[PDB]
DNA sequence: CACCGGAGCGGATCTCGCA
DNA sequence: GCTGCGAGATCCGCTCCGGTG
DNA sequence: CACCGGAGCGGATCTCGCA
DNA sequence: GCTGCGAGATCCGCTCCGGTG
């Protein structure tokens, strides 16, 4: 532990990873990793390997991107939760044409939110106003990050493959595109052999708001909750409603965190209802 | 749904019946650990019961 | 609360102790804001605790008298002589039962003593040797000596031991002396000490921060790494940082950042 | 981090404080701190208690606090009553105790000493210490102070300086749990008792005030006087004497007296 | 407390800016050269130097509704309400104050040389000399109210413990459904003080209509 | 900062009577209100005391 | 009735009929744009 | 009758290359 | 205040059925 | 005395980007 | 008759030690 200054000097001179230094001078690897963190050259030359994710979100939250196939502009519209897709060819990527396509889209379906990249048509102020005009949240992804729209990119690849497989069988490129839409919307099935269109229909049936509104008549009970650390709980903090009661646990909301949280039934006491 | 796993959202993990529906989150039963957890609506994929 | 306190300071220019007592921000943060603000520094340096030492001779008895600037807490003790070792013993007792931050003293032999200064650094508290120049300090310390002399002359007959009489005068001047809303020097000394300690507790415990280098992408070409800056809001996949060049909130994908420990040099 | 490790080594050689204490004081890993301690072969409400002790043929007056564990020590030539009166007057002046525990020593049983404590207003109790909780702490402090004096005598020129440094180490830097030194608990207790004093003093007010009611926006005549029992934001609570039930009246319609 | 009404008035071709406190009746006045917004802003600066107001009321006067005046007074940090005089509660007090101040100026202008001195003497008479009840002047009442609104009382209120309870509303003797639970603002005899969750208004309810919730055991 | 010297002196008076303070936040105007509050209670009985 | 902008109440408007009554607020018609508006009871002066 | 692949069923796992 | 995924192809783990000693 | 993280040790696992 | 791999960074599984009921 007394050789730590010499280890730091060697790190400054040569800049090897902490594992070798730990195995050599017998210093805990936490100290060596902190040395690497507090150094300069290794800090400047280390790489940020992170996993991140994708915005699957919920029902009716879609994103889109353009298609460059055979020097023809095509719009492909992709669902995230169920997996449905839809596409149509357009002469250009102009704002007015994009607005017309979006209006037809919103006539056909009932979306809620839309994601997109920094494309001029997507970013256009009139398009943003129209999206606001129909009460739909429009968020722009960070520029030069196709992984945000990786879903539409994957669907793009699959649709191009299906066009390659299906184009010579029909007279019209639009007809072939419709056939590929059928292939990837009704025929493309996996797992339980259920179409993305069927998933979307079932999602709409569940999302029907009449049942959700009328479920309010169910009995509501109150309770306290506490947090467990090393098996040692805290105080019974705050009265909150029993959102649902399960076997061995319930569902509660913490106003401090403003998010949903689960507590085992052992740390829960039931409040009797009015009588 | 997906959990944190090694880091960030992980890969999809099994089918399990939804216990209750809320706003922005639902509750599922973990098959591996047999504990109830809260999962945000951003990482759920609703499926018909069969 | 800290940015709003900074706005209040650059608008009205009160004292750091004030800004602390209203906005609840750390006292160190308030003092840093005061130092950064040019208005408060152009025209008028003592922290929470600052001490001044002026020896006195009452009834041909050498007494080491301690006075504090801001709160005004005082300490006295009779000393046999003006020897540096005796002042070292008295000062180390003073440090035993006090927690000073800074100290000022006259050109006395003990104050100038090399071994005394080495022991003062041994304890690790700032010290200055020279003629006091601050009118606040001068008026306060002269008033303190005059009041101490009056209290000694007023209280010595009733107590047998001279040390006991000095002790009773210290009682009267520290705990029994009281004014305003019931504020005594020892009360406010305890009080400012407790804000200090809770501030270090909060700063040590509550805050968990990271710094990072960042870059920008133009035409697909990564830019040169600049900064570093402070991660104001950490999130999964992306981070929110302030660009020093533009003073604007920005969002950068995690593939273009490197995580750095905050303290760096500090 | 590394900038503080050799420094911490150095003051550990100076003072011989506790591993976790220096850990929390300097942000240095506790494993390193305990290795330092093991390597150092040198180391290896306002209620007060007193027990005389002898060290190097020198009687030392020791004050032991029951709750915080704060201690005060000073060299005394003997156990004589007048000498203990002098040190106890200095003690009462320089601290603010509330109650004291003591044994049946002559300097404690002395009538003049007891009269002095009564004049100063402190409660003096004489008797054999029976509480195991008090006795274990007392013996721990005695053993620790003798050990630390043995540690610190060679470096310090003065025996009184050795006691002063020992008191510094035992009450200022030596910390446990959340790093709260017994001096810190003492200060916290004193500030808390001041807090309760001021809070109760503002509690016994229970003042009285006027009030009036509002009807369809038209004014009602002033009523009262009634006690000021609770005051919320924008309104307070007053008693309606006619109906024997309480009212809530806005601040603009309440005349306090 | 700290609620004030502003109304322009003219006496002997001299504009007097009168400030009336609705609760304690405390009054301040000063000779005003003109009803200009800048002069009113200067007068409000002087009055904020004098006092520590928290709320203010006035009519639809141009100086009061001026955007610069509104910005300056919100920089001071006070809420503003303007409109046609509608509330008898404060209008009767305002009219009585105007009549009394006119009478006192008429009484005291001969004895004093300067009109400013005369109005200062009238302010003295109305604020300090005039007393009511046990001999409490409006300025005494205002000072006591200012003393009673300091932080250490709500500090004790925070220190105090609070309980939970149910409540129901009775119409024509018919009890309603038990509602809440809400905080018990302050416990009393036969009744307690609560707040309606819908109308957000402080409500008192009898203890017979109160279901006290036991605390955790 | 202020347009008028009268406004400047008014602000200085405000800040000396309120903003500048000491101890537990005891400004000169606050302690003046305090000793007036103490004086009034005894002055009520000073009518008989005189 | 009067409207509140960024928390600041506007000048009183009317007189107008009460359209639809609710809990703690009333519905009134805007005389300018000819649209119904919801106004809290604290921002409404009932005319008897 | 135990034992191991055989076949069927289901799931686990690999690179790649789309923008 | 934000965010890589899924068609496609062999191999294998496996479970009733088989040959198989 | 059982129990769970705490810390240390060791291993498991992710993208990426080099030609 | 030939051929993607490994530095680097967090997380986690875990085991003696710890607080902990």
């Amino acid at each position: 532990i007394e050789n730590i200054p010499l280890a730091e000097e060697e790190h400054n001179k040569w800049h090897q990873d902490a594992v070798s230094l730990h195995l050599e001078f017998g210093i805990p690897r936490t100290a060596a990793e902190d040395i690497v963190q507090q150094c300069d050259v290794c800090q400047e030359n280390k790489m940020p390997s992170t996993l991140r994710g994708s915005n699957k979100r919920g029902i009716d939250h879609w994103q889109v991107d353009y298609t460059h196939y055979e020097d023809k502009i095509i719009l492909v519209w992709v669902e995230t939760n169920s997996g449905l897709i839809y596409a149509e060819r357009v002469k250009g990527e102009t704002g007015q044409e994009f607005r017309v396509q979006t209006m037809k889209w919103y006539a056909m379906f009932a979306p809620k939110s839309l994601q997109s990249d920094n494309g001029p048509a997507f970013v256009a102020e009139s398009t943003q106003l129209l999206m606001k005009y129909l009460g739909i949240e429009h968020t722009t992804g960070i520029p030069w990050n196709p992984q945000s729209q990786a879903l539409v990119e994957r669907t793009h690849q699959t649709l191009k493959n299906t066009l390659e497989k299906l184009i010579p069988m029909f007279n019209a490129f639009e007809s072939a595109l419709a056939g590929t839409l059928i292939t990837l919307n009704i025929k493309r099935k996996g797992g339980l052999g259920t179409s993305p269109m069927d998933i979307f229909i079932f999602n709409k049936e569940q999302q029907r708001i009449q049942q959700q509104s009328k479920s309010k008549q169910e009995k509501i009970r109150f309770c306290y909750y506490r947090t467990r650390k090393r098996g040692h709980p805290g105080e019974w903090q705050g009265p909150t409603q029993v959102l649902w009661g399960g076997d061995g646990a319930i569902v509660v909301k913490d106003r401090g965190t403003d998010r949903y949280l689960v507590i085992a039934n052992k740390d829960v006491k039931f409040i009797p209802p009015p009588k």
